[PDB]
């Protein structure tokens, strides 16, 4: 974790590519999601704090995360899964066998679930309202139960349909295999009941009209533009997918 | 918890209406069950310090719990279920899953067993001879184990028939889904083998018969009537039902 | 428990009634098992320090001894089961579910697993070689698990068919429902590898030829004799059953 | 465990027989593994500080070690099952119920879990590449896990084919009932991640290619031979099985 620390959650949406580079903070840890490394350049750098994957496809994700990191393309110091553990959600035998299959990464439940409220007030309106948080706010809440206090929100446009992702998600392997009231009043009840501040990184994003814009500290970060970099989720093995079978 | 201070307990009895206010507490926490909501006047206040739902009905009870909070109509610091860990009373799936379907709630026996004495008062008269103790005693049971010495209780008449309950239950949606002697004898117990002092509230009770009367100390309470309040249990969706299913 | 108090330990052997009374110590703890109460006579007085009994008729022994304890026959302070965590020897639902049907009592094997090498020798000999202790080793082994450092026997006679137990067995209910050197070795095991010093208390039994007699420290116990005593274990109700069938 | 103290890790490879003892350091510990007792001369001597059984053969080797100890060829403090929680490679509920079965043995993997890069590494090559590090490996993985910091490798061949193992294993009822990189490229990473040092105490042999050999710090150890020795695992009783069944 990093408590004190300034983090920077990064949603795959189309602001992704529209940060106000001059409201990044000095210094921050990055938090991305899912299909992350399909974007085009290195908007938020190579390191991350931590990566989330849905458990849906963290075994072929946790397979392509260590091809990015063994081609050098991205690093990171925490893989999380965005469990909740949730019978409907996630398959049982996943979520009780998790580390013994994936040692160096955790459930993000565990720490998810340390803010007894929000986990309530998630679990109250996915179970008796089908309202569901999207990752960008799961991770926030993740962010908060390991100490942050100060977290910048990017990617995070609530599917606005114009443009449903910061890159092409046309991927051959990838194809293979919420709303906006929902996200903004969980991160309202995130920021009211633990304390904490959120920011917003693009100016041009729906979330800039809920949440207040960073200040302007201004950094001298620079943009890497990526070359032949992974831009499609990785398929392992017939015999790979024989042993984790029973975790489905 | 709150260890030192004084707790009301309230059954639904018909004597929850017949209080005698002026041996009311000057302080004191409450503790309500089931279909208190029910009641047409506000009898001990509308702050809760705990709310008590057996499993049973507990997935609907959670559910108009949060919308009697939202239409403030109710305030509560702990929501207990009322379970005893046995395979006869509650769905074993519903009591290893709890905490991951309310988060802000509790079991009622992970306070309940710490009275190792009283729960195996408990289970030998359950188990072998079919006696068990009614909602209002299984309170007192938590309460103590929370840390109060001085329990007051109401609303517990042991089903005299003359009247049923304090309030009309014949509600469309709840329709649609024990002893005197076991719960003095559970309650003298109680007394008696964790030191604690047991008071009545209602003199015209048959509890009055066997507890001395509170003291008159003699308070200014005042008791609040109701309006377009709620009377009646709330049913979740077919949807929520389908994602509790596996709990039953 | 009682660490550095004496502890006299009763199989239910014959020499029950051959105890060389002036050996007894001035002071200590009694551990009975089984059948115990269908002793005639008081031969080690009416207070226990703890009661063991086997899995197979737990539900009945426990129902059987809350009605001694109500009948002032007998007192005890512990109650325990007698397992040791086999799939072959108890109903494994039994086991899980112990601490929640009987919250006052133990599971033996909470005590027993705490000798690590005994409960290996135990293992070894059990599985391998169908060679299991009787009841008066595995006392002698929670006994030391608990503390105690001076055990003194009695009623510990390995079957010798002359006489089968101390009192007639021949029950109505009791009918409806291992080695000399086997339990020999496995006392020398216990008293070589905890450094714990064993004695007999009757020196007619054979035991007296492997272990030394207590010393003749001389005391003045009084033998009681019992008057329309219980003699034959309960049943619990048809309904009783029912509630405890998954435990089998 | 050890910290501070050195080991010799020996795998049963026919490098075994090549050890050069002029670099055997005057004073250690030993582990062993499977078919150690095989061999036709005690080139370690006869006390290990542990020894270690695939999960396969547990039920087996635990009964011929035992045999090993009782008939003074060889004395082991520690037992270890080199297990890895790995549904596709153990029996499930042998896992689980192990310290039940086996007491004053251990999982291998409950310390090898506390390296969680390595059980990472592993599990990774494991699952994905079917790239699995043979018992040499795992046993130094144990030992670093334990507190051993130089650790000096014996036995470990990577199967030359020229020579299976350091004896003769055409043994009637063991007949009843990996490559070089992998075991290198773990140790690397083992020796880098935790730093620690690897020595080889066979020059002869295909690991000397790759880590250094240990000083010639020159001990005056004595290889005493065998006779009449133990050659060839146990079977034990028809009964046994029958009681160790559910654990397949
Ligand atoms: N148009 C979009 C697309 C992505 N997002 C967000 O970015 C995350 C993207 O990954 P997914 O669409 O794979 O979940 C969502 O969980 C959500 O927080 C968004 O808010 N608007
Ligand atoms: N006539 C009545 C009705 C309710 N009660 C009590 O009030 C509680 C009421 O809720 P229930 O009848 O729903 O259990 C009982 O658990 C019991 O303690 C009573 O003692 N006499
Ligand atoms: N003849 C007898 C009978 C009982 N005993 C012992 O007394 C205990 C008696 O209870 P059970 O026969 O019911 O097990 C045995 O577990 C054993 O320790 C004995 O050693 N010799
Ligand atoms: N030829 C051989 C044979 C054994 N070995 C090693 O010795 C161990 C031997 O026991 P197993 O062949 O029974 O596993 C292997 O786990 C491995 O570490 C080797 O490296 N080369």
């Amino acid at each position: 974790g990093s408590h004190m620390k300034k983090v920077i959650i990064a949603g795959n949406g189309p602001s992704l590519k529209e940060i106000d580079y001059s409201r990044l903070p000095n210094d921050f840890d990055v938090f991305r999601c899912n299909q992350f490394y399909f974007e085009d350049k290195y908007y938020l750098g190579k390191k991350c704090k931590a990566v989330f994957y849905n458990p849906s496809l963290f075994f072929e994700q946790y397979y392509t995360l260590k091809h990015l990191i063994q081609n050098q393309e991205y690093e990171t110091e925490l893989i999380m899964c965005s469990n909740y553990n949730q019978a409907h959600l996630e398959n049982e035998n996943f979520v009780k066998t998790f580390y013994d299959y994936f040692p160096d990464a955790h459930l993000g439940y565990d720490f998810f679930k340390q803010l007894k409220d929000f986990n309530a007030y998630f679990k109250f309106h996915e179970i008796y309202f089908n309202q569901r948080i999207t990752s960008g706010v799961y991770m926030c809440a993740v962010a908060i139960a390991l100490g942050y206090k100060e977290i910048y929100l990017s990617g995070i446009d609530f599917y606005q349909n114009g443009s449903s992702y910061a890159f092409d998600t046309k991927q051959k392997n990838l194809l293979k295999l919420h709303s906006k009231n929902t996200d903004i009043k969980a991160l309202e009840f995130l920021e009211k009941t633990y304390k904490i501040k959120l920011y917003c990184l693009c100016p041009n994003s729906l979330l800039a009209n809920f949440i207040g814009l960073a200040p302007n500290l201004n950094s001298n970060f620079i943009i890497q533009e990526k070359n032949n970099y992974t831009k499609d989720i990785l398929i392992p093995s017939s015999e790979a997918y024989g042993k984790f079978s029973k975790n489905i």
